[PDB]
RNA sequence: GCCGGCCUCGAAGUGGCCGUCGGUAAUUCGCGUAUUGCAAUUUAGACACGCGCGGGAUCAAAUCCUUUGCAGACGACUUAG
């Protein structure tokens, strides 16, 4: 499917050069361990104390305050 | 906290004990919270002020004008109507 294009630009589009910015895993703080009780500083559940379950890829955390203990469900938050 | 008796509070009007009426985890629980989607002021208060509801209360003055001369450049002022 390397056919001729239906349209051609007025002048050749400049391509960007290679960036050399490899993606490397985020390293969470030593205090972010599973089961740690954390206070939510912002968002809908600001001021709520929830339980950390897992650390996600790019500074995101999976937490749940026990929904029957406080009305926080399973939720993603930001480690910051 | 809400309203009611009262009793005392004059440096620029204060607090109280006596009652009503409400709400109230000191302990332990049972249901609800989710979807504001990974943060985005937590629009939440008391000072007002201007209003409209629908009532109570109340039914006033001032100036011009004329007049006086204890006054006066004109205003103003002292009077009287
Ligand atoms: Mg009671
Ligand atoms: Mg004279």
């Amino acid at each position: 499917s390397e056919k001729a294009q239906k349209w051609y630009p007025a002048e050749d589009e400049a391509q960007p050069k290679k960036v050399r910015k490899a993606v490397r895993p985020w390293t969470p703080r030593k205090s972010l361990q599973p089961g740690t009780v954390l206070i939510l500083l912002a968002g809908r559940f600001r001021g709520k104390r929830v339980v950390l379950l897992k650390c996600l890829d790019q500074g995101v955390l999976l937490v749940t305050g026990p929904f029957k203990i406080n009305g926080v469900p399973l939720r993603r938050v930001n480690a910051r």
